RNA sequence: CGCUGUGAAGAUGCAGUGUAUCCGCGGCUAGACGGAAAGACCCCGUGAACCUUUACUGUAGCUUUGCACUGGACUUUGAG
């Protein structure tokens, strides 16, 4: 399945390269979310008609990513929820309700890639090692 | 009608012979191979059915792997 990219993917992302991928990589991940588009012999024609105005935007969203990742890299924001122990609380210490904790002291910081299986991820080449402290 | 023979081989009907007027009624069941059911036993039909199994050939189901749905990455794995 020949597709051309819109955003850059981690392994094969050249943002417009003729990439041959399994049919399940597209149709289930890339096309629905939006990270690429099928080459229909005209999408590539219309990609150059929009590449000039899109790669500058892609840098701009990337530029805002590092600015936001570095602006709020020194917060020690603490929750006021009831807890039983530092690590074993009455609720759940996870990326489910901390959105309002960081939004009240700066950027909203919508939680989509705050990895915690506190390194928050926001772009392919941008990642911040935030540290969360909770009083218990 | 009986008897003795004969006879598809156990006779009311054939032969010989004996007995015996015609016709009921109440009884009895020895025979009419008495009535009833195209013997069920037995054998046969290149008949049926249902049942069994390590009869044959199949098959539901269960199970194995290939391919599709079906993808990313990292690692132990041959030749270019
Ligand atoms: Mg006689
Ligand atoms: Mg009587
Ligand atoms: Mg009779
Ligand atoms: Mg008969």
């Amino acid at each position: 399945m020949e597709v051309i990219l819109l955003e850059k993917v981690a392994n094969l992302g050249n943002l417009g390269d003729k990439v041959n991928i399994k049919g399940g990589y597209a149709r289930n991940f890339l096309l629905p979310q939006g990270k690429a588009t099928v080459a229909t012999a005209e999408n590539v024609a219309a990609f150059e008609a929009r590449r000039a105005e899109l790669e500058k935007a892609a840098a701009e969203k990337k530029a805002a990513a590092e600015a936001r990742a570095a602006q709020l890299s020194e917060l020690v924001v603490t929750l006021g929820a009831h807890a039983g122990d530092e690590g074993k609380l009455f609720g759940s210490i996870g990326t489910r309700d901390i959105a309002e904790a960081v939004s009240a002291a700066g950027y909203p910081l919508e939680k989509a890639e705050v990895r915690l299986p506190v390194a928050v991820h926001l772009h392919t080449d941008v990642e911040t090692t935030l540290k969360l402290i909770i009083v218990a």
